[PDB]
RNA sequence: UUUUUUUUU
């Protein structure tokens, strides 16, 4: 029965040998494969093992989701109740007792743990699960328990690896030990292409034709990079299909992407109908973060959309470019999860041996560092460029956040943490918003300003589907601010909150509930975190210039003036077509963010009046006489 | 001027 199951795991071969190697070595480098079950068992074997005994089995998941699924599994498979000896801990969600001697988690979580309790006393063994993944906080955990491990011996840390670094991350892990663990995974036919692919959507399109009229029974994965793109061959899919007579069998063409609703979300998963072949048409989302059952196909078209941070510009580029081998590995693998298939690589076999990186480059080296390096500072590491990191952060990322910094004053000349800064960490987004926040207090419109901040960190809002997307707009622009994006954003949560928090609301006005509920979550957290450091939360009433009056203080280098041209560096901005002020004439603008899509644009817009720039700024912005 | 992959506190 349930002992059955956990006998049946590869990984109960070795449960005697890791538990001794767990013993044997402080620091253990896992390199497990997709039928080991490691996630699910190790934990649960230095349990039995007697390692609960003075401390806690903390272990990192890099999604909620995952965090919340293996602690379910654990859960049942130890036969406690959720939440008792087996719990989890992820944002807004602390599903932990006193009892709890299992504890899942975030790996952004135990980040946050580490600045409040850098020694982690609660816990015997940390497991950096799905460590090949490569998020800024494993990153981070990799530096700073490679450090603790040194001032707490009887800590024991474990470390998930992929088969090609795991010789990288022994000799970084001080050349520790590297447990490797067979894994039950069915085989997947690789075809590649002949020739290179001229059109990667066309040759998508024509193997998705090809499999359907001429292969086997079972569901294709075909991996593309947008939602405009997946919609437009939802579109060109179908109406090749109807060319064709009623004869030929039927094919569901369904789409999947993070901005698609949760209830079509839902429709992918559900079983095709009889003598039917299911095509999903997606992005990198079904790699990892989507699990679909009854896959045989992979259709690899070999591109992902990738985030690339420019700090001399200080704009993020969204590039498509082509994938690793890692990667491309990973989407092979979807055709064989629930049995044997093929997967249709669109490039040659050269390419993928000579235009493919080995791994994707880590989220650390090419995002935005100013919240990492806030946190880092926060918790009295000082000179961060040698600070021991596996994959070193370019320079100039490291320089220009530290500058940042400077500038909002969570730093002083001497490049320390100011009581400001300090103050700033303890908030969960990037330094520019938590400025903007404690700004507002002073400025009186916290009120609004928590809503707004909150606004920002969500993704996807506004719903916009293919066939309704003048309607769309149009319910929309009822939101609108004459003033830009970010008041735009106060009006939304506030017609959300007086419609009762409705769902059939959201639906009607074509706004993502997903979003507006994740939005009151972070506003109801941000409240609390107000409160413990007295920050009172005031309203600003009519007077809405006070909130853009306070965002200037965070957001002062973020500016542009018509012809829009940069204030500081003068490149060219353009407003995005989304925008509250894109038919508007507005000379002074405020933005959140510069993306670089197919134009640089500028994201939530708001207008500004030039005083409120030396008023919040007045070290940056000299005065001077024309 | 005409619309952003995924994910975390």
């Amino acid at each position: 029965s349930i002992k059955e199951q956990r006998e049946s795991l590869p990984v109960f071969q070795f449960r005697d040998q890791i538990i001794q190697a767990v013993k044997d070595n402080q620091i253990l480098i896992v390199v497990g494969e997709t039928g080991s079950g490691k996630t699910t068992q190790v934990t649960q074997y230095l349990a039995e093992a007697g390692f609960t005994k003075y401390g806690m089995i903390g272990c990192t998941q890099p999604r909620r989701v995952a965090a919340v699924s293996v602690a379910k599994r654990v859960a049942e498979e130890v036969g406690c109740q959720l939440g008792q000896e087996v719990g989890y801990t992820i944002r807004f969600e602390d599903v932990t007792s006193p009892a709890t001697k299992i504890k899942y988690m975030t790996d952004g979580m135990l980040q946050r743990e580490i600045l409040m309790d850098p020694d982690l006393k609660r816990y015997s063994v940390i497991m950096l699960d799905e460590a090949h993944e490569r998020t800024i906080a494993t990153d981070v955990l990799f530096a700073l328990l490679k450090k603790t491990v040194k001032r707490r011996p009887d800590l024991k840390v474990i470390v998930t690896s992929a088969t090609l670094d795991a010789e990288k991350f022994s000799e970084y892990f001080n050349s520790c030990p590297i447990f490797t663990i067979p894994g039950r995974t069915f085989p997947v036919e690789i075809l590649y292409s002949r020739e290179p692919e001229p059109d990667y959507l066309e040759a998508a399109l024509t193997t998705v034709m090809q499999i359907h009229l001429t292969e086997p029974p079972g569901d294709i994965l075909v991996f593309l990079t947008g939602q405009e793109e997946i919609d437009t061959a939802c579109e060109i899919l179908y109406e090749r299909m109807k060319a064709l007579g009623p004869s030929v069998p039927e094919l569901i063409i369904l789409p999947i992407y993070s901005a698609l609703p949760s209830e079509m979300q839902s429709r992918i998963f559900e079983p095709a109908p009889p003598g039917s072949r299911k095509v999903v048409i997606a992005t990198n989302i079904a790699e990892t973060s989507i699990t679909i059952d009854y896959i045989y196909y992979v259709v690899d078209p070999g591109f992902v959309k990738q985030n690339a941070y420019d700090p001399k510009l200080g704009m993020d580029s969204l590039v498509v470019t082509p994938i690793s081998q890692a990667q491309a590995n990973q989407r092979a693998g979807r055709a064989g999860r629930t049995g044997p298939g093929k997967c249709f690589r669109l490039y040659t076999e050269a390419a993928y041996q000579s235009e493919m990186l080995p791994t994707t480059i880590p989220d650390i080296q090419r995002q935005n560092l100013a919240n990492t390096i806030l946190l880092l500072k926060a918790m009295g590491i000082n000179d961060l460029l040698r600070f021991d990191f596996m994959d070193p952060p370019p320079v100039n990322t490291m320089l220009t956040a530290l500058e940042e910094l400077y500038a909002l004053g969570a730093l002083d000349d001497e490049g320390l943490l100011t009581r400001l800064g300090r103050k700033m960490a303890d908030f969960p987004m990037e330094p520019s918003l938590s400025k903007v926040l404690i700004a507002s207090v002073d400025k009186g419109c916290s009120d609004e300003m928590v809503t707004i901040v909150s606004m920002l960190n969500l993704q996807q809002i506004f719903y916009r589907p293919k066939d309704k997307q003048q309607q769309a707009d149009q319910k929309k622009a009822k939101f609108h601010d004459p003033t830009g994006d970010h008041l735009t954003l106060l009006n939304v949560y506030n017609a959300w909150k007086n419609s009762g928090y409705s769902n059939a609301w959201c639906f009607e006005n074509y706004i993502q509930a997903r979003a507006m509920r994740r939005a009151r979550d972070v506003r109801q957290q941000i409240v609390k975190i107000m409160e413990r450091h007295r920050h009172p939360i005031i309203s600003c009433g009519r007077d809405t210039d006070k909130i853009r009056q306070a965002l200037c203080a965070g957001f002062f280098r973020n500016t542009a003036r018509k012809d829009y041209k940069t204030l500081t560096e003068g490149t060219p901005v353009y407003l995005h077509p989304s925008s509250a002020l894109f038919g508007k004439q507005a000379e002074w603008v405020l933005y959140h963010e510069l993306v670089l899509t197919t134009k640089e644009y500028m994201h939530f817009t708001t207008a500004i009046e030039p005083k409120w720039l030396v008023e919040a700024a007045p070290t940056f912005f000299k005065l001077a006489p024309t």
